[PDB]
């Protein structure tokens, strides 16, 4: 049950205090796209000399196992948070959906050291010890510890997102997908999987609907119930404007219909 029954126009609030404080300003990349309070990622153990040190824009979203965060790109002042974030959410796969920069505009801050390096980005160390180039994907292996606790954090960058409108088919988005929910169920308790785009919604809301509706079709198989309206409403209240253009929205269902003929 894949069929598009509804246009995106009828698509078409929930309080994001915290993001708008004076001092969490400089920590969104856009001025008007943030977290909701009652899902944001709360950053617990930061420097005491700071008076703010809970805040990044970021959202747990859980389909309502496996969770998600959706977020931001890394700021180069964001950078140690996001890391102080995958440490406390024990998350252990982060799914990075553009390039650093596209069409001459940064979409995210390098936030991993090259391959055989390690970097400390404040009180946390990552050591990148090996990366795999596929088609339509990098997977960089990093291992990630407290400067004062080890896990490995398998980044999947995504290669092939066309700079303008989306993939005309998605093909590279489901087989990155499945080795992404592989990796996933393979590693024990893992937390919930970071996925980040520019803004934290169109590209990163259109991977974790993606996502929600091919693990549905896991667990009840190809003739179950699918709403993809539904379902994106309800990560939107989890994050705003999740799914952010028509085209995006076609995607989702191309995607799925593809995947249900894979089956």
């Amino acid at each position: 049950g894949a069929h598009m029954w509804e246009e995106f126009e009828t698509l078409q609030l929930y309080s994001r205090k915290e993001g708008q404080r004076q001092e969490n300003k400089n920590k969104n990349r856009y001025k008007n796209i943030l977290p909701f309070d009652h899902t944001r990622v709360v950053l617990h153990d930061g420097d005491p000399n700071e008076p703010v040190s809970d805040y990044i824009n970021a959202n747990i979203i859980m389909p309502t196992k496996k969770s998600y965060i959706a977020t931001q790109g890394c700021l180069q002042n964001t950078v140690n948070d996001f890391w102080r974030m995958v440490f406390q959410e024990n998350s252990r796969v982060i799914v990075m959906t553009t390039k650093e920069v596209e069409r001459g505009k940064s979409k995210c801050v390098k936030y991993w050291p090259d391959e055989y390096a390690l970097k400390e980005y404040g009180v946390m160390r990552v050591r990148n010890v090996k990366e795999s180039a596929a088609h339509d994907y990098t997977l960089r292996e990093l291992k990630l510890s407290k400067v004062g606790t080890e896990r490995t954090v398998w980044q999947y960058h995504f290669r092939t997102w066309p700079d303008h409108g989306v993939p005309s088919d998605p093909g590279g988005v489901l087989d990155f997908l499945e080795e992404v929910h592989h990796k996933q169920e393979s590693i024990m308790d893992a937390g919930p999987v970071v996925v980040h785009c520019s803004a934290g919604i169109g590209r990163t809301g259109t991977f974790i609907v993606i996502d929600i509706l091919i693990d549905i079709i896991r667990e009840k198989g190809v003739d179950c119930d699918i709403d993809v309206p539904k379902t994106i409403q309800m990560v939107r209240s989890q994050r705003s404007g999740m799914v952010q253009t028509e085209a995006q929205y076609r995607f989702i269902y191309m995607a799925v219909q593809h995947y249900i003929e894979t089956l």
